[PDB]
């Protein structure tokens, strides 16, 4: 009964608390907010490239990924932000003409933020075994790779045990955009990272990557989230374009899911953000990019300018 949970929510309200990151997080909804109702959008015709680095922490050398399984992860990501993955086919004819592409791809940085040449993946053993939503991982003093500067690389953290706070085994987390420097990253389990090695499925075409990733370009759960205290219709992912559902559906869905009307279009479980399987969330809408847009221009500022 593998379920998929993602603590990025989770993460959610204890960043709250320091309203340092409060500032911020003001300031980059308004942003996404004035690019939905279309104000600002004077769009890059360019595709922006970005630096990564993957920070393996292993207890033990099975944990250890191997390179090739690092890679598989890399180009799937590639396939899927410009509208190339093969999966794209999936997505019903009522949302053929809103299917997007994100303009991103990114690569594992020929360059340490040091200067240095160097390969895009750090190893590290680790005496610890689970790894929390507490994000100690992150953290060198908890068995965890330091993280690479928040505006030259976005940093990728893959590890055997990932666990919630409640318990509930999750497979990855992410931490919202203008966070705090050294958490600004995201953390995948190994079993879903990549198309081989130890990845293992419904997490073998990598998109659980992909979906934690959009929580660092700044996107919702399609459904609002369930850190927010609400009726579950009146929480929203800010997207116009993708019907508001309420409910994560798991595993791989029967067109369509009705979730608070949005009938008979049903759910868009195809969207990365859903919680479905990895061979069912396909695609990116129009408005998340728009979304993303947002996030690079003002929070991430940084990456464009390389
Ligand atoms: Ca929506
Ligand atoms: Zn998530």
């Amino acid at each position: 009964p593998t379920q998929r949970r993602c603590g990025a929510m989770e993460v959610h309200h204890r960043l709250l608390r320091s309203a340092s990151y409060v500032r911020e997080r003001d300031q980059i909804e308004n942003l996404a907010l004035k690019y939905k109702q279309g104000f600002r959008a004077i769009s890059r015709m360019e595709i922006v490239k970005i630096p990564v680095v993957v920070h393996v922490v292993w207890n033990e050398e099975e944990e250890n990924i191997s390179d090739a399984q690092i890679q598989s992860q890399i180009d799937i990501l590639n396939k899927d932000f410009r509208k190339l993955n093969s999966d794209v086919s999936q997505v019903p004819s009522v949302w053929s003409n809103l299917i997007a592409d994100l303009g991103i791809e990114f690569f594992l940085a020929t360059k340490d933020p040091n200067g240095n040449q160097t390969t895009g993946i750090t190893r590290t053993q680790t005496s610890v075994t689970f790894f929390t939503t507490s994000d100690e991982v992150k953290f060198a003093s908890s068995g965890g790779e330091d993280a690479w500067p928040a505006d030259r690389y976005l940093n990728i953290w893959v590890c055997h045990v990932l666990k919630s706070e409640i318990g509930q085994d999750i497979l990855g987390y992410a931490q919202f955009p203008g966070g705090p420097a050294e958490t600004d990253g995201v953390v995948i389990v190994d079993a879903a990272f990549g198309t081989t090695g130890t990845a293992l499925p419904p997490f073998d075409k990598g998109r659980t990557a992909t979906h934690a990733i959009g929580h660092w370009l700044n996107l919702y759960h399609i459904w609002g989230d369930e850190l927010r205290f609400e009726d579950p219709c009146s929480r929203s992912d800010e997207v116009d374009d993708t019907p508001n559902q309420a409910d994560p559906n798991f595993g791989c869905p029967s067109y369509p899911h009705v979730s608070c009307s949005n009938g008979p279009n049903g759910d868009m479980f195809m969207n990365y953000m859903d919680y479905v399987d990895d061979k069912c969330m396909v695609m990116f809408t129009q408005g998340q990019a728009t979304r993303v847009n947002a996030c690079l221009d003002g929070p991430r500022s940084s990456f464009l300018a390389r």
